[PDB]
């Protein structure tokens, strides 16, 4: 923000300024050896700020400030007389401000001194943010808006961040200068630029720089910004843009740099949402056309939106400008449209059925406000241990704005965290609970309905395939009461890591009642249907119908499970089919799209 | 830090106890229906901290701390009366506590609380430090020691990490439980792990755990650390190492953990010497032999050990145990020994010409105690333009402590920084002074003898093949004052660029006199060899004999450049022949080993 002029006698000296930086006059290192004092005056736009001749010595310092920009070329003089031989200095002042919302407010801002071309997280903080356009909204194309070189439609523009070059020079000024924007050449895969006038490409990929054409005189230009790829492991997630003004006077000689200006854009992270945040549309896709039935209800009571899974995860990416959702797919066909987003970056722990995230939450000092993200992993690598792939869980982690824990669910069958715990809205503290699974919230039932004289109930009741089971005998099975004794010890593990890394009390955790079934290779399956597992559309559940051993006309593990939910104020509904059996796959064809945080991402500090 | 446990009226409940953990009971979950109150008595050595009998409200918090470690297996008793029925709790103390130096002291500390298995910068912030095993101790071994899996010489455990596992359990403790150690799956290819009894692999790539085989009783045991990589953009730097404690009773049953602890180690990064630093070691490699004779002069003047270059820089690496030099090399042939690291990672800016840094210095708040790496590049990426390697300038920023700064050197024909821009220890002020190449410098003294009457001198005198130059006619091409010109405008550029990024003002930056002639592409060499480029031993400087017009006896050249360096207190060594030509290229023979900072890398914050 600086440029060091040296004017001498023998020949008179003409420099180029640019309105807002400091300027500062060597007089010294070309003044007569015979002289020992000075003394300068300019023009009415030329200002001096030097700090009644003064004796020329070299720590004095001549700043030179210009009011308005030139209208001709050297139109502003400055005389510098030594004591006596005179050095003229011709000056033309111009104006080349770059502009981007670099205040985060959707309108876009000058470059305002206290940015300095850096980006900061926080609400103090400033530097504009950038979306990667991974939507489509021309319905005709049918890859993705990011993948070509060209706009398309109006509606595209509104996904694009805003950048303004204001300029205000003489109109003879551009015969002998030239203005370039240009990126880094690492960044140019990343971000792509258009000219609106129509509109056309002058940076991205293969194109690191490109000349400007500019015309004297006050004129602004506009240009759209795009971005082409997520932060990852190999992207931090910010792109620097930068103008160039070169003097080109010299035919024979190469071009010189007079100025240079930039701004610093942030791609914006994906975000997930937890369920505790408002549901905007429910999914769903031959059997169990009455619990489509019993699904429909739900929403419309609600008040929901449902069109007609589990290896996907509905995400957004939002500026101030614009926020969209944004479907991640699991590794283990994309649905690309107007205002919706499509990313993508094996084990049996890459599908998202193991990832999860939690509510807002604050731990020991640290706020998250976006929550936590959760996803499973084995206590310890070993051969017979899995993982999900370092390359998934970089990509969680590159997000920054929802800092990822690890937790144990290698134990399980499937390995899924969703399958051994979940959240629901709660109406005081917090403002939500934690669902965990529990088997000694379940046996405790039993041994409790047995007191009860109705030990004689038999559990998969006016089911089509299945056997009948007493309490009597299932409470007097020594290998089941084992296993869930081994099961319980993994959740409470569990549970103590969720503890520490959301800072959650036990009067924030209930206990369901649930108990499992060991299967080879000691792996874990559910012995009736996962109930902690469900479908959360706000006060509204959709608990899996556990079908328990019947007393007294209703359910008594509906019993229990309403008794601990209801005084959340929470309307449970029991689905009759809620899993599905293939050929040796339980999966569920449900899945939801929420409300975006109010919160903006980027007003908190990692 | 926690572990929550259930006792049952019907079945006694025994339970381990790590010493240093918090831990919470849970009676109320399977207490009796018809229990409305409770009361807990135990053993002297556990004592039960809760907040006369209770009335079972699920809001009250029974606490366990544990005085020693046990004797003998559940030598500690708790008692759970209901109200009657009681219930009984066996407890068994045990020692548990994975220690390295996270005090940065030298001295190994155990796990401190204010540590969290976090690493953190700063004089406040904790956290161990681990070294890359970059050096070559083995005399035998011509490989690098992190190359195999063996520890060869007892002069290698100096360069490792200490890490130690003290254990207090009973005797018998161990015939049930077991402890594992291990590391994440994606850091393992970078660190190694030995067990000290005769050093043996536990830890290291393709073997992220290991079972360890310690006795009952009080047993201590030591770990050797070792980093494979320095850090990179694939890699942060940070290793985490973890043991756990497995309960292994139920034969049939999966492993159960129980206890899990960690120590963070974080690999020292690659840091550069200034000039400003004392020299240790002079290197030097047909032709002037005179001139090895005025270099062994300097190097005995300075007091500097001599032994018999631009291709490669030295630097360090260092922890509270260990420092040691390192070597950087180009990729435009490793000097593996004791005490001496070698580490790799093509353009003509890739060569360390182009390399350099700068004195320790404050810019607008942020402290550079490590000074600033520096190096050049295009001013913008054109197709005719040049840069330094990707992959190089990843490495330089990947190791934080030194900010690196891009200048501009793609106007030079070489394009390295040195031959532009240098650095020299001074008395008075910051200590040091930036020495910059100067056309205009050069120019008035020129004309400045031409006035003086001495304009008949011819320049390239008493060398064997060259062609006499006056001053006269010098100062009258038309030509070569306008290439100068145009250089002056280089060095201008980057003169501000170090002014704001290095926080200088004008009254640290000596102009030295220099003109270049430009070759093909414009591009520009010294017309006489480089001055400002040198050996500077401390005190002492090496400046190469620039030739120029013989005035009263002496060149009027030197009298300039000893006239603003002796008030330094700098004792000015011209060298008959610094530079040697080739077949097309312009070579240094000479390169410096300097003393490491004194101020420790992990003090600052980045
Ligand atoms: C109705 C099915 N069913 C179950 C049952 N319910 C499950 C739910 C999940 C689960 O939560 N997920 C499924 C995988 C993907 C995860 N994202 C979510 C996983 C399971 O085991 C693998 C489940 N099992 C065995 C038990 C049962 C008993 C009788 C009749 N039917 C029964
Ligand atoms: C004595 C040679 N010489 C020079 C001269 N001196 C140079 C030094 C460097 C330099 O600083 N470096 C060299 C490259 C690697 C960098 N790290 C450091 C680079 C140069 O041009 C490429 C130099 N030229 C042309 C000019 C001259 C005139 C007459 C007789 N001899 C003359
Ligand atoms: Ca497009
Ligand atoms: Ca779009
Ligand atoms: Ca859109
Ligand atoms: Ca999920
Ligand atoms: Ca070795
Ligand atoms: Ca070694
Ligand atoms: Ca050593
Ligand atoms: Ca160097």
């Amino acid at each position: 923000q600086g440029t060091l002029i040296r004017v001498t006698p023998e020949q008179p000296t003409h420099a180029v300024c640019v309105l807002g930086t400091l300027t500062q006059l060597d007089i010294c290192s070309s003044a007569p050896e015979d002289c020992t004092s000075f003394s300068i005056n300019a023009s009415p736009g030329v200002v001096v700020d030097i700090a009644s001749t003064w004796p020329l010595d070299p720590g004095v310092e001549v700043t030179l400030t210009m009011k308005v920009a030139s209208g001709s070329t050297g139109d502003q003089k400055v005389q510098i007389s030594y004591y006596p031989v005179k050095a003229l200095l011709y000056l033309t002042g111009v104006e080349i401000s770059l502009c981007a919302d670099i205040t985060r407010t959707g309108k876009v801002k000058p470059t305002a001194v206290k940015d300095q071309r850096t980006w900061t997280w926080g609400p103090c903080g400033q530097g504009a943010i950038l979306l990667v356009n991974c939507d489509r909204d021309n319905l005709e194309s049918s890859a993705m808006d990011c993948e070509d070189d060209e706009v398309l439609d109006s509606e595209d523009l509104q996904d694009m961040s805003l950048m303004t070059l204001s300029t205000k020079t003489p109109k003879d000024f551009f015969t002998n200068h030239t203005l370039v924007l240009h990126v880094a050449r690492s960044e140019m895969d990343k971000v792509r630029v258009f000219q609106a006038t129509k509109c056309s490409v002058v940076l991205g990929p293969k194109w690191p720089s490109h000349y400007l054409m500019v015309p004297g005189g006050k004129h602004n230009m506009d240009f759209y910004v795009e971005a082409l790829a997520f932060p990852d492991t190999d992207f931090p997630g910010l792109i620097t843009l930068t103008i160039s003004l070169l003097d080109t006077s010299n035919l024979e000689l190469p071009e010189a740099v007079v100025f240079q200006d930039s701004v610093v854009f942030r791609v914006a992270p994906w975000i997930m949402t937890p369920n505790t945040q408002p549901p905007q549309e429910v999914y769903a896709c031959f059997e169990n056309e009455d619990f489509l039935k019993s699904v429909t209800t739900l929403a419309m009571k609600a008040k929901c939106k449902l069109t007609i899974q589990d290896e996907m995860e509905i995400g957004y990416i939002q500026a101030p400008h614009k926020t969209l959702p944004v479907v991640f797919d699991s590794p283990r066909k994309r649905v690309m449209g107007p205002d919706f987003g499509y990313v993508t970056r094996i084990s049996g722990l890459d599908s998202f059925g193991n990832l999860e995230v939690s509510p807002p939450v604050t731990v020991r000092g640290k706020e998250y406000p976006l929550g936590r993200i959760l996803f499973g992993d084995s206590c310890y690598p070993s051969n017979d241990s899995r993982q999900m792939h370092q390359a998934l869980q970089d990509f969680l982690s590159a997000q920054q704005v929802q800092a990822p824990v690890k937790l144990y669910s290698d134990w399980l069958s499937v390995g899924h965290v969703d399958e051994f715990l979940s959240f629901v809205p709660a109406p005081d503290r917090k403002g939500f609970r934690l669902l965990l699974a529990s088997p000694r919230s379940c046996y405790k039932l039993f041994q409790e309905q047995q007191n009860e004289g109705h030990g004689e109930a038999l559990l998969f009741e006016g089911i089509k395939k299945k056997k009948q089971q007493k309490i009597k005998n299932i409470l007097s099975n020594k290998t089941l009461r084992e296993h869930n004794s081994f099961v319980e010890r993994c959740i409470d593990w569990n549970r103590e890591l969720l503890k520490r890394e959301l800072g959650l009390a036990e009067s924030d955790i209930i206990d369901i009642p649930q108990l499992f079934k060991l299967k080879e290779f000691s792996k874990a399956e559910a012995f009736f249907p996962n109930m902690v597992n469900m479908l959360v559309l706000g006060k509204h559940l959709g608990i899996p119908k556990p079908f328990g051993p019947v007393i007294n006309g209703r359910c008594c593990l509906e019993e229990k499970v309403c008794s601990l939910l209801e005084p959340l104020g929470l309307q449970c509904t029991f689905i009759n089919d809620f899993f599905t059996y293939h050929i040796g796959e339980v999966h569920a064809g449900t899945n939801v799209r929420r409300k975006p945080f109010s919160f903006k991402w980027w007003n908190m500090v990692p």
